[PDB]
């Protein structure tokens, strides 16, 4: 039994805000223990795929907590892999891309962005892709600075080693819009990239949920797209050859 | 995105035992209150459907601090609500049987029961109708407080009125297709049809599909043609049955 018809959702919202409270507990106390660790998990993974959830987390003020944890914490390379991975979460959905227009936010994502460890570093990436990826006008921050971010994020992927699992998908889907800007060849990159990795090292996993989800007609679509960034096309003929 | 594959029960658990955390640290302050009576609510849903959730929750001492909670809160009958709802879906869970031979928690159950509240008796009444269904066998504790609580459960049931709203909801009916046939125990039988009938007639565009879909025509009917059955049963069987028929 349950409490009602549609409890579930609202215990789910009061589960993200008892997640986000503990998180502002832990980081007023300058706690970095387990417990904080597995709320920024249980925050990360309940925004995957969940617009709702997303929405709820920035409306709980989720946002400024997370700039505040990055500030608190900034050698903990984990917490910020947990931080800005729930974050990429967030920068996937497409109504709450004003939320994230923020310049304390951004400045420090385009900090983050230029790690070496790539565990950190490949989230930010996912932000600043999928921002960009919106348009021009949409960006309602400075032109400048998204002048300057696209060609950083190429320049910070190309510089990327391989990892030894980062991140774990259940679709591909949210990739697919990125892999079509091809006046923003950062957002392919990172795409292209991402994709390159998870089917590389769970390949029986993630090469059937590409295909599945239709990969194959946007990669080979770049393809022959004769004028692509030669980095993008790389990246998409190994992607191809990898199945094909 | 999210951490590794198949790392979301490490977290389900995680936030079973955070809310357990709320709870304990809500009693010791002795402070009723919405956070509360949320952390209540999510715990009842995230049981519901799950002998993982409930194995977790009496693992995590769960069951020693909804005790204390009953006990801090005599006359708060929303807590008391969605503590014995709760209890009543781990109640459902055979493997864990065992660990509700307990004394202090089987006499909590059983004052519960005489609630003036039905919200709060209805759950004390499904707890003590799946413990009691499972034989005499599998109740390691005194066989004089079963039978007695057999006559209350009975009782109790008919004494209930009808409620305002839907007191609960259900995502299955299985649960109760079980306590349907235990002729040698009415009041559990009694307590199966009382609680369909409810669910039925409160909200039937949710609940007779389902109830029809997984079956339950035929546990009513075998109910209905039974020779020797309980009278209260027989009723609210065949009243079940009538407002389809």
């Amino acid at each position: 039994a349950f409490l009602h018809v549609g409890a579930q959702l609202g215990t789910e919202l009061f589960i993200v805000r008892q997640l986000l409270q503990i998180v502002k507990q832990k980081t007023n106390q300058n706690s970095v223990d387990t417990t904080l660790k597995f709320t920024l998990s249980a925050l990360w993974n309940l925004t995957d795929e969940s617009p709702t959830t997303c929405r709820h987390f920035i409306e709980n003020q989720g946002l400024e907590l997370f700039m505040r944890v990055l500030e608190s914490f900034p050698t903990e390379s984990s917490i910020q892999q947990k931080v800005l991975g729930l974050l990429n979460n967030i920068a996937e959905v497409q109504e709450l891309h004003s939320e994230l227009m923020w310049k304390d936010f951004i400045d420090h994502i385009s900090s983050l962005l230029h790690s070496v460890e790539v565990e950190v570093s490949y989230f930010a990436a996912g932000i600043i892709a999928h921002l960009i990826s919106r348009g021009e006008q949409a960006w309602t921050l400075s032109r400048s600075q998204r002048n300057s971010l696209l060609d950083d994020l190429h320049s910070a992927i190309l510089k990327w080693p391989t990892p030894e699992e980062m991140v774990a998908y259940r679709s591909f889907n949210p990739f697919f819009p990125l892999l079509g800007c091809f006046t923003t060849p950062g957002v392919q990159l990172w795409a292209v990239w991402a994709m390159q990795h998870v089917c590389s090292k769970n390949p029986s996993r993630y090469c059937s949920m590409l295909i599945e989800e239709g990969g194959l007609q946007h990669l080979y679509n770049i393809k022959d797209h004769e004028h692509t960034d030669p980095h993008v096309q790389q990246i998409a003929v190994a992607i191809l050859d990898s199945l094909e």
